[PDB]
């Protein structure tokens, strides 16, 4: 199974928060405070190892995750995109 | 369906009228607005923001710190994965 991933394009960053999140929570850390961290400091130490947690912050960039974290808020917010 | 109601200036600005009305500037004098918000969310500047509209002046009421805080915090909640 060490030649299974053959699709490397990024996968949802929902999905990705999502199971960060529940890693963070696992490992008894506040996740909403380090993930704050992470997209303060584009540093992915502010994510565990646990679960592949950091593993899976690097496969996305935090410019990307900043795009969709601005994107998604102005929509929510009232402008048609 | 919920109105945005006009307050006095001794409130608080709130991120969600400041950052929907720096949108909506950036648009009408011709930049690309993500693409400044972005600039200014990553670097701190308000320089990114124009004047034009008091866009700048709104986005200079908060700090970058708190903008993200917000559209983290907003984004988990939107989405089921805080609760």
């Amino acid at each position: 199974v060490r030649f299974r991933l053959d699709d490397t394009d990024k996968q949802e960053i929902s999905k990705t928060l999502t199971s960060v999140y529940r890693s963070l929570e696992e490992k008894g850390y506040n996740p909403i405070n380090q993930i704050i961290g992470y997209v303060l400091s584009g540093d992915p130490a502010y994510i565990p190892r646990y679960n592949d947690a950091r593993n899976q912050i690097r496969k996305h960039e935090r410019d990307e995750i900043i795009e969709e974290l601005v994107r998604y808020y102005l929509k929510g917010n009232g402008i048609d995109l």
